[PDB]
DNA sequence: GGTAGACCTGG
DNA sequence: AGGTCTAC
């Protein structure tokens, strides 16, 4: 049959209690957090989650999930253990109603816009996927990032299943990305200079930093200590490190600063740098702007940012 | 020690 | 969407 819909094969879906006010798929899944989610049917989002493929759709009160067991298994509704993977991914224990309240309390501007854009939360992503996706994000549009990431997974990622005319692949290992002649191969896939960064970082982690554990144990480390460590890797500067911290390493206070931020900082908040004499973006001033919004929104500043970014782009 | 080049490209 | 490395 291939890609399932809620109407098409109703016995195969299981529901996770979640109102649209807590999660809007259409606002989080395509919004440049993950690049590997596709809306194959209208309102149905298919992607790879915990090394299986899932199709997600939502009604007013429920989030509907189905998982694609292969030719190995018979068709089954998602198990409670399987569904806890989905819950974990979307970090539903974090309650947006409460966060939106707190942000709207201490920021009148937020109140105005966040009323229109609810359900904008942050995914908890695998650090590897996240790192390499955002290494490729340098000087890059979401569309081209999406293609680069997709091509990279087809090339070096294990085959999961085929639905319709789409072959879902897992995100590649450090071993695959550290393999010989990978950079050359990735250039043929049009990553450009990012090809060198992918290979160099995969090798840097495996051969110098002590492997996958190093990257994963940056979850337990502080935001300060995790950011310093990521920046050692080739291709990883301040902005990429903040993205990884915020989307993979459980640092909600991380505020990745780009010119989009500055536009928002000036238009909406009328913000000027005080410490640095420089009036434009720099290492000093971006450090301020991150601190400013952490001061303004507090520990979940990064999540609050996402509501504003999802309002514009 | 904050700034102006090169790096890839789809344009 | 447009950041990271290198250079003085
Ligand atoms: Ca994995
Ligand atoms: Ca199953
Ligand atoms: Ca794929
Ligand atoms: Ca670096």
């Amino acid at each position: 049959m291939g890609h399932r819909t809620l109407a098409s094969t109703p016995a195969l879906w299981a529901s996770i209690p979640c109102p649209r006010s807590e999660l809007r798929l259409d606002l989080v899944l395509p919004s440049g957090q993950s690049f590997r989610w596709r809306e194959q049917s209208p309102a149905h989002w298919s992607g790879v989650l915990a090394d299986q493929v899932w199709t997600l759709t939502q009604t007013e009160e429920q989030l509907h999930c189905t998982v694609y067991r292969g030719d190995k298994s018979q068709a089954s509704r998602p198990t409670p253990d399987e569904l806890e993977a989905v819950r974990k991914y979307f970090q539903l224990d974090v309650t947006l109603a409460q966060l939106y309240h707190h942000w709207g309390s201490v920021d009148s501007h937020f109140q105005e816009v966040a009323q229109k854009f609810q359900g904008v939360r942050l995914l908890r992503q695998d650090p590897i996927e996240c790192l390499f996706s955002f290494i490729c994000s340098s000087c890059n549009n979401i569309a081209r990032i999406t293609g680069m990431v997709e091509r990279l997974c087809q090339a070096f990622g294990p085959r999961l299943i085929q639905l319709d005319d789409v072959t879902y692949h897992g995100f590649p290992s450090l071993q695959a990305l550290a393999g010989p002649e990978v950079e050359a191969h990735l250039r043929k896939l049009g990553l450009g200079y990012r090809a060198r960064y992918v290979s160099a970082s995969a090798r840097a982690i495996l051969e110098e930093q002590g492997g996958l554990a190093w990257l994963q144990q940056l979850r337990e480390s502080s935001y300060e200590e995790a950011h310093k460590a990521l920046c050692i890797l080739p291709g990883v500067g301040t902005k990429v490190a903040d993205c990884i911290c915020l989307m993979a390493l459980d640092k909600p206070q991380a505020v990745p600063v780009d010119v989009h931020m500055w536009h928002i900082a000036q238009r909406d908040y009328s913000w000027h740098p005080t410490t640095s004499q420089a009036k434009g973006p720099s290492p000093q001033t971006n450090k301020e702007l991150g601190n400013f919004f952490r001061s303004l929104w507090g520990p979940y500043a990064g999540w609050a940012q996402a509501v504003l970014f999802s309002a514009d782009l």
